[PDB]
DNA sequence: TTGAGGCATTAACATTTGTTAACGACGATA
DNA sequence: TATCGTCGTTAACAAATGTTAATGCCTCAA
């Protein structure tokens, strides 16, 4: 919040415009492989790649402020080709090209540490995804997304834990964790709804029973109370 | 490599002289986080973690020269509770604390993108591995797995391309894919032998089909292109 | 009001994977 | 030489997941 909002007023005083993105469009793309480092100050993406047969994969979600990384710092080069849709109604993006970060960041050492901070956050958050969504199958891998979906969409109501995101129907959570039919999502979500665990109302998600996918998601909830642990307190 | 190099002569300067380790031991665990930079120079370990009922999970493999970090780079707090075991018979590792290292990369830059450049190869790493192993279940995750250890340790032979590592149980490849039975490793792996995927010899696997393999790991095969042409390149 | 399209739910069937056990090969020890 | 443990293989069964289709609810357009 702080050390990236002293990085925004950096970015301006180079000349660096924020470009604003609406709904639908993407900042980059896996057709296009254009090297930029992208600072998402204030918005919701998801990053996707689509295969060769047209299955969607979304690989997470990007809520401002947050650094994302479409090529490499020395040899320029794409780190992958992947998709940085934009899923909020209006993002404010700081797209800077991959040429003159190397020099940007050689100038100013805080702001260096800040973007190695925030890599260094997601390398933590891959793996820990990674060792939740591999050991109890599907439901672990719904009940892994769920718990991140809780932490930094989540508002405490009455009914529980409202996650505010629109849309976010049965296809959507099966692309973030590797499901293509969406009947077998709903199939593990009516599971939820049976054990207690969430609830279907107003078109929205209410989780009441947390400690349940901790169980399935332990590493993931111990990513957020070492990387985002404000985030953590709020439900904690 | 050059920079590996480079970073190595630069540490040996400042101070910081290696240290052996064999096989078994580990650099460090989940249970007594300490807050390094491991900076892997020869030889090969695997970075796992126990969950509380016992459960093993090998997230990757690490081969020197690398840059492995169980802590931060501002806050100095852990980044998760992993194990860094190693399975060479001995390894060169430069144990370096994580506050020396802030001065370190402060002095000279050219290293400091170096350990940046590694971190985005973590980066694109995870995501890519992460992509192949959430869309064709467990046949695509131990298809995943040994296309990644053909790449790193495979060497052309009258047999196929043999996979030059040593007590590579079927545990093992399982714990890299979640998989908790060695049954079910072997059973997925009977039907590779079957489709003469790959073979079995003197307790190694050859590989005889890599294009079986890249069509169920298509993003690792894409990752080892843009991101370790010179691996890439030796099996094309 | 009627009718088209998208989403959620459930069903059923096929395939895969989880789980446990038995068999046999191999090494190592005494 | 006999005996013990480790590992790979296969089998059998239960459970989960992949796939398809049918149904009902809801929105929207005319």
């Amino acid at each position: 919040n702080a050390q990236a909002e002293e990085f925004k007023k950096y970015l301006e005083t180079n000349g660096i415009k924020p470009k604003q993105f609406h709904k639908k469009e993407l900042i980059f793309n896996q057709w296009d492989p254009q090297e930029y480092c992208i600072f998402l100050y204030d918005g919701i993406t998801k990053l996707t790649s689509i295969s060769e047969n047209g299955t969607i994969m979304n690989l997470q979600y990007y809520k401002g402020a947050f650094v994302i990384m479409s090529g490499f710092i020395d040899t320029e080069t794409s780190v992958g080709y992947y998709n940085l849709e934009v899923i909020s109604e209006q993002a404010t993006v700081y797209v800077i090209k991959i040429n003159e970060l190397k020099e940007l960041l050689s100038k100013n050492l805080t702001h260096f540490f800040y973007v190695f901070q925030t890599l260094q956050k997601q390398v933590s958050y891959s793996l820990a995804k990674f060792n939740d969504f591999s050991i109890n199958g599907k439901l672990g891998s719904i009940c892994g997304q769920l718990l991140i979906l809780t932490y930094v969409y989540g508002k405490e109501t009455p009914d529980g834990i409202k996650i505010t995101l629109d849309n976010l129907t049965m296809q959507e959570l099966g692309y973030s964790s590797g499901i293509a039919h969406s009947s077998a999502v709903s199939r593990i979500i009516s599971k939820l709804k049976q054990e207690k665990v969430i609830v279907y109302k107003n078109s929205c998600f209410y989780v009441q029973n947390l400690d349940y996918l901790k169980r399935y998601a332990p590493k993931l909830d111990e990513w957020f109370y070492l990387a985002c642990p404000a985030t953590w307190g709020k439900l904690n």
